[PDB]
């Protein structure tokens, strides 16, 4: 009757494969920046998303998968990682180890929200972070890291976007501004941007609908460049610099709206055509003062995090696959029921060093060899009357046909040889 | 303000190295028999769980994290892996695929009960399974490659404990048996064993507190053993006779009951006696019938699961130990504001090949020399205004404190032919 929850699969097979050779490579890139291991749990108070995330964002208003523990206590599936890094970084008091503290790692997250293609309500993500330090190079450095790590593989169409917030300030101000000019025209929103337009109306900048953007051509709204804090541009303009020394192309977005209300400065974006909607391969920002959120000191940070899921998408589109599994080195094919346990025995002593499997009933010679065909095995192995007593195995390489008797001795010697 | 959950931790450092090895080494030995690596979602539909493991037990009664979807649908947090692989295997109709279908994943699992040494709230297994027969040699198999997990890492003192628990009828039969000894003394029974003995009796034989053992004894409540019926004797001396020719040492318990409704046969579970209460490195057994409680057709099954944690605390109480930490291959200490940029640039385009790191200020050539020791790097880079004019760069190999000067060209070449 049950099935895999709407939104979650089981991983196996080639897909399960690329989601490991992703997860490999950023691992190689990541650590070679100097980054260190970290996993968090997979829930944390719900606090801890609440005020991180913030209180006015669709993750922590509709999209968390909160419960309560046995007695007491809220707790919620871990939506997303920076909060949690940022946490772990106050607990273990890494606050005094040499500074900036890199942090990575690989995991499912959890959101709340209808699934489509791209939306899943389980997904996995490599997460960077780099506390401790308001040095714009840490900010080249993450938006480096995540094209690197997506370069590594292979993908060569990605389409960098980058820009800042400014601060909160600088947020809070320019939010000011488009109620003004949009409320006395208010009439004329999408029922969406509406709502918008009273908490965080900068989303109705990066809504749908002809409707809300002819309006805000024609009102000649100004991007949320325009409001930046000095200071702000200045951190901006040295991202920029390292980048272009660096090499690494990139498109300076108007405003770059992130779904989570932590950033402060910095903001990019990683994207592929071959997607369709949600072109998102990944994204991060700065987001200092989050610790403070939390409970503890200033801690300046940056950081990216992109979906596995949506990368692998992006491999498979522009042509990279992965080779056929690999079957057993052996496949033993009892001719007697005596056999069968003899078969595992054998087996049993060529494992782990090499990968033997077995028939668990007897057959026919021609159908135990289907079956080893069947299974891609590299060897097939005969075990009846005669070389039971003799001590001896028939072994009979599938791709030629070529046939071997030796003891059982030699076996792993033969096998060895042949197919190292 | 927030910490991590009680009964939860963040992963890193040496702990994290040595579950990484284990989970390995696992992979090798299982995948050496033939497992195919399936990873099931986070979560299920709560029935999974409630008739799988069985309404019953305690997991299922009062240790399941279940919440309700956004919209309906009551989740739980996966508490165990079996009747996840179950659902998986009859969800992708792997009955069409060649028999026996062996399984393998090793992921985080969560019960909801108070935590104390080794019972964690959220822990990590590595779960092996065996699905499409009933041949007794996959129970000798599964018991074999648990052991083997164990062995090839280093371990030595282990305790294997076999036996079983019938058939259906022998069940139900010893059950009946339980409710006539322990009824008419009912009342001497702790508040959890009185509720148990409604259904499934079984568990007041695994239950806690000096009140319940203490009866078992002066009543001479007779193992589950005695109440083997014919065929269920069988299978189990088929177990015994292949493990006892694989020279695996066992010692056959009188009545081991498990803590999962869904085992039916072969019963088993291997202990490490120091790591004090909770022994159990691993368990696991025979499971026919759940694939029907899920509501599919009969598909018989064995494996096993053993937790990660318990495996490193026996690991560290036999003297295994994790050796340190690579430094990075080279350090670079920027001497002078204009340097630390420069330091970042060299650092990238040695990258990912080379791990460099550097320092994000300016410092004397003794303090930061002392952190790239500190940092365990093998070499040390000097950036001061001599090589950032001369192009070049000062290397020196903290360990022979040999100094060279050389064209930043150079620098890739000289450290791969001097590490590698
Ligand atoms: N529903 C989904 N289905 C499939 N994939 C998804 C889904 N939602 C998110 N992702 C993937 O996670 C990536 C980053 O998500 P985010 O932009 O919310 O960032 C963060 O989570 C921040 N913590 C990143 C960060 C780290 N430090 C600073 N910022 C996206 O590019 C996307 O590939
Ligand atoms: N609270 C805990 N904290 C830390 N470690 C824990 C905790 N609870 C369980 N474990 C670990 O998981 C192992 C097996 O647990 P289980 O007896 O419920 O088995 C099963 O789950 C079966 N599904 C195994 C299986 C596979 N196929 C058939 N049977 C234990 O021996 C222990 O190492």
């Amino acid at each position: 009757t049950a099935r895999a929850v709407r939104g979650t699969k089981d991983l196996f097979g080639k897909e399960l494969r690329m989601h490991q050779r992703i997860v490999a490579t950023a691992r190689k890139v990541l650590e070679a920046a100097g980054a260190l291991e970290l996993v968090t749990p997979i829930f944390e108070e719900t606090q801890v998303f609440e005020k991180g995330v913030g209180a006015a964002t669709d993750i922590v208003r509709k999209e968390m998968f909160t419960f309560q523990d046995r007695g007491g206590r809220s707790l919620t599936l871990r939506p997303e990682g920076t909060a949690a890094m940022v946490r772990a970084y106050l607990e273990h008091g890494m606050k005094v180890w040499p500074q900036p503290v890199r942090l990575w790692m690989a995991g499912p997250m959890f959101r709340a929200e209808r699934p489509q293609k791209g939306r899943y309500r389980q997904f996995h993500q490599v997460n960077y972070e780099a506390l401790g330090s308001e040095n714009p190079i840490l900010d080249a450095e993450a938006v480096v890291l995540l094209y690197e790590c997506l370069k590594e593989l292979g993908l060569r169409r990605l389409k960098v976007k980058l820009s800042s917030v400014g601060d909160p300030e600088d947020r809070a101000r320019y939010n000011a501004y488009l109620r003004e000019v949009l409320s006395p025209h208010r009439e004329a929103l999408s029922e969406d941007s509406k709502e918008r337009l009273e908490e965080n109306p900068m989303r109705i900048l990066d809504s749908k609908s002809e409707r809300d953007q002819a309006l805000l051509k024609e009102l000649g709204v100004r991007p949320m460049l325009d409001f930046l804090g000095e200071e702000a541009r200045a951190h901006l303009k040295e991202v920029e610099r390292h980048l272009e020394r660096l090499s690494v192309p990139y498109e300076l977005e108007p405003a770059l709206v992130r779904g989570l209300d932590y950033y402060v400065r910095t903001a990019f974006e990683v994207h592929h055509e071959e997607i369709g909607a949600q072109s998102a391969l990944g994204g991060g920002g700065r987001y200092d003062g989050l610790s403070e959120l939390l409970g503890g000191p200033r801690v300046p940070g940056v950081g990216f995090a992109f979906g596995v899921e949506r990368v692998a998408l992006a491999l498979e589109a522009e042509g990279f696959g992965l080779p056929e599994e690999k079957g057993p080195d052996l496949y033993l094919i009892p001719l007697t029921e005596e056999a069968v346990a003899e078969a595992f025995y054998l087996a049993e002593a060529l494992r782990p060093r090499l990968r033997a499997e077995y028939a668990l009933a007897p057959r026919k010679p021609a159908k135990g060899l289907e079956e080893a065909l069947k299974r891609g095995a590299a060897f097939a192995g005969f075990l009846g009357e005669d070389e039971l007593r003799a001590g001896e195995v028939t072994l009979k390489r599938l791709a030629t046909g070529e046939q071997v008797r030796l003891s059982r001795e030699e076996v792993p010697g033969y096998l060895l040889q042949a197919l190292g």
